[PDB]
């Protein structure tokens, strides 16, 4: 089973690039990071930044997370994001998405040891 | 029982005012709309918008749910909005929140005739 630090960086992150160039970015990187392989995962965002700079997240501003529970922490600076949202044409194995970029402050849920991302919760 | 579109109204809704003007807003809008009565809630987003415009989102661009439900949208154009999330300080009934403004797409579930939102799903 992969670790939940490795399980955020394979959904979350996207340093290679500082933003989405194209319209068709969410349906690439939703296949390549293996988020459709038996059904449409129906919203991911990635982030466009260091993986440093977002593990750093983890010591900065402590916020609830949607669930209520107090490990989610947000950036105190915007970051870029691309939001990927199935839209009303996908239909596994023929998902398809909305690519949606944007700067926005991250909000990230964080545990172990190192304390490091393991969740993303929203952007702001 | 509140009807699912006024308790909408009750939690997201805050025409009144174009942006929260203080760090305070979240504090005041969250006891005022009884979102502190018998526990904290932890995250809330209002949007500074009139409500025709935020109705008007529900014929917009439909996008899946987080949860995976296909009767989300996301407005086409940025809406001003506060989210209001508890700080490491809060505790009922000294319930604290953060408060950020930001100008960002909502994405909204809708249901019923009127079809009209439901739900707060997220901001992009
Ligand atoms: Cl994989
Ligand atoms: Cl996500
Ligand atoms: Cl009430
Ligand atoms: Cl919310």
């Amino acid at each position: 089973k992969e670790t939940a630090a490795a399980k955020f960086e394979r959904q979350h992150m996207d340093s290679s690039t500082s933003a989405a160039s194209s319209s068709n970015y969410c349906n690439q990187m939703m296949k390549s990071r293996n988020l459709t392989k038996d059904r449409c995962k129906p919203v991911n965002t990635f982030v466009h930044e260091s993986l440093a700079d977002v593990q750093a997240v983890c010591s900065q501003k402590n916020v609830a997370c949607k669930n209520g529970q107090t490990n989610c922490y947000q950036s105190y600076s915007t970051m870029s994001i691309t939001d990927c949202r199935e839209t009303g044409s996908s239909k596994y194995p023929n998902c398809a998405y909305k690519t949606t970029q944007a700067n926005k402050h991250i909000i990230v849920a964080c545990e172990g040891n190192p304390y490091v991302p393991v969740h993303f919760d929203a952007s702001v």
